[PDB]
């Protein structure tokens, strides 16, 4: 939709702070905080399939609009995940004990911007088209 696409980060703020937030050990920020991944957005009927990919690591979802599913999160947490579409963004919030983290997607001009919230600390990453 206006989702669909291969889309590469271009510029990342506060995603080390981020990261500390939710527990990232300092050899894991190390190799997050440079990566440049690219996300990959598919759908196909009630299933959307978003991938990111990275010289270090990829990681893969596919889920159906407000239905709870399983993850592991790229610094290996083990969330219960919702997203739904709420006002043309995809909102996402991962739980896990008693936690929760919020990352919105939304498109504005040539820009996916992805919005990271964990307590007191807000990450914001965009990505253009590949
Ligand atoms: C492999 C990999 C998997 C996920 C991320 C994220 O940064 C995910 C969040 C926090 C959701 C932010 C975003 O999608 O840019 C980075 C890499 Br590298």
């Amino acid at each position: 939709d206006a989702f669909v696409g291969t889309w590469k980060l271009v510029s990342s703020e506060n995603f080390d702070d981020y990261m500390k937030e939710l527990g990232v050990g300092f050899a894991t920020r190390k190799m997050g905080g440079m990566a440049k991944p690219n996300c990959i957005i598919s759908v196909n009927g009630d299933v959307i399939t978003i991938k990111t990919e990275s010289t270090l690591k990829n990681t893969e979802i596919s889920f159906i609009l407000g239905q709870e599913f399983d993850e592991v999160t790229a610094d290996d947490r083990k969330v219960k995940s919702t997203i739904t579409l709420d006002g043309g963004v995809l909102v996402q919030v991962q739980k896990w004990d008693g936690k929760s983290t919020t990352i919105k997607r939304k498109r504005e001009d040539d820009k996916l911007v992805v919005e990271c919230v964990m307590k007191g600390v807000t990450c914001t990453r965009v990505y253009e088209r590949a």
